C-alpha cells in the first residue's frame, strides 16, 4: 500500500480544531495532498508524491510537542520505499527537527506580516493609498464579509469574477489556492461590490490558526475592477480585521531582497528566476508589499543534497503548476 492517507475533510477539519494547524494547514481542503497523521493522533503531515520524491507541505500541524514524533515516523515510512523527503515553506524556529535527520535549508522568501493595530493610512508618506481608499470611497465602492454556506448564484458570481481574472491562464495547485466549490465553503468569502451590487472582486479569509492572526488565499478582480484595485482591497482587509479584533495579517510571502553583503551556481541562478511566479501570491514584487510596513518571516526549503537543489526547486514549481510527471 502507498505511504500516507487519501485527503478526508471532515478528518481534517476536526483534527485542525482540536489540534490547532498553521499557516499552510487550510490548503489541505484542496484535496490535492495526502495525508499523513501520527501514531500519537496529536500531528499531521500533507504531501505530495513526485515520482521516488514526496514533498511536505510546510512544518506539521496540531500538538507542537508530537512534531518529533510525526516526522520521524514519515521519514522512517519514506525510508521503506526508498522515498527522497522534501519540505516546502518550512520556518526558521522549527529547523531543529529537520537537522537532525542531515537536512539542509534554503530561504525561499519572507512572509509579510502587517500589524493590524499599528496600520494607518493617516501617514504623511501614505498619501499614495489615501487616495486610493478615497476614490474607491468615492466612487461608490462598498465591502462585504460574507459566510458559508453560498448559493449556487453567489458562486456563479465568483466564478465570472474568477475566469475573468484568470484569462487564459489556469490554475496553480499544492502551495497555492484554486477555485474549487467545496474548498470555498470552508472559510468567509470577502467580496467588493461596485454601486449597483455588482461583484468586481473576492477572497477567501483563511483560518486563524495562530495568535490574532489572518490572511487571504485568493484574491481575484473583473476588468471592471478600477486601477489600485489590490491596494484598495488589503486596505479594507484591513479595516475588516482591525475591526473583528485580529492583530496581524498575513500578505503572503515576497522574493528576498538582495540581501547586500557564494554558493551561487548558474544552475540554481536561472531555476529561480523561472520560478518567480509560482511562490509569491498577489505581487511577485516584494515592493508592493514592503510599503505596508510588515515584519518579514522567512520560510524555507528542507533539502538533503545542495548539488541536487536545482532539480528539487523545478520538482516543487511544477508540482505547484499541478504535474507530477
Ligand atoms: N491562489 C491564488 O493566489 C490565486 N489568487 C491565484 C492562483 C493562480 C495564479 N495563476
Amino acid at each position: 500500500k502507498e505511504i500516507g492517507e487519501e485527503p478526508d475533510p471532515e478528518k481534517l477539519e476536526a483534527f485542525l480544531e482540536e489540534k490547532g494547524g498553521n499557516a499552510l494547514s487550510h490548503l489541505g481542503f484542496l484535496g490535492d495532498k495526502r495525508f499523513f497523521y501520527s501514531s500519537d493522533g496529536n500531528a499531521l503531515i500533507q504531501f505530495a508524491k513526485v515520482g521516488q520524491r514526496l514533498v511536505v507541505l510546510g512544518d506539521p500541524s496540531g500538538r507542537e510537542d508530537s512534531f518529533p514524533l510525526v516526522i520521524k515516523e514519515f521519514l522512517h515510512a519514506a525510508d521503506q520505499k526508498g522515498y527522497l523527503v522534501i519540505f516546502y515553506q518550512i520556518e526558521r524556529e522549527d529547523m531543529a527537527l529537520y537537522h537532525d535527520f542531515g537536512y539542509r535549508f534554503f530561504k525561499l522568501g519572507e512572509e509579510a506580516i502587517v500589524d493590524l493595530d499599528t496600520f494607518t493610512i493617516s501617514g504623511k508618506k501614505r498619501a499614495g493609498l489615501r487616495a486610493i481608499y478615497n476614490r474607491f470611497e468615492r466612487e461608490g465602492y462598498t465591502f462585504h464579509v460574507e459566510q458559508p454556506p453560498f448559493s449556487r448564484e453567489f458562486l456563479n458570481e465568483l466564478r465570472q469574477v474568477s475566469d475573468e481574472w484568470l484569462g487564459r491562464k489556469k490554475e496553480k495547485g499544492f502551495s497555492l489556492g484554486f477555485f474549487q466549490e467545496d474548498y470555498l465553503q470552508k472559510a468567509p468569502i470577502a467580496v467588493l461590490k461596485s454601486e449597483e451590487g455588482e461583484i468586481v472582486a473576492f477572497m477567501n479569509i483563511m483560518p486563524m490558526y495562530r495568535e490574532g492572526e489572518i490572511s487571504i488565499d485568493l484574491m481575484r478582480y473583473s476588468k471592471k475592477a478600477p486601477k489600485g484595485i489590490m491596494d484598495a482591497l488589503f486596505i479594507y482587509l484591513f479595516q475588516w480585521g482591525k475591526e473583528q479584533g485580529y492583530t496581524a495579517f498575513n500578505m503572503g510571502m515576497a522574493p528576498l531582497s538582495n540581501v547586500g553583503t557564494s554558493f551561487w551556481t548558474e544552475r540554481l541562478a536561472a531555476v529561480i528566476f523561472n520560478n518567480v511566479s509560482y511562490m509569491y501570491s498577489f505581487s511577485g514584487l516584494r515592493s508592493f508589499k514592503e510599503k505596508y510596513k510588515p515584519v518579514w518571516r522567512g520560510k524555507y526549503l528542507a533539502y538533503r543534497k545542495n548539488r541536487s537543489l536545482p532539480v528539487t526547486m523545478i520538482l516543487v514549481t511544477r508540482l505547484i503548476g499541478r504535474r507530477t510527471k
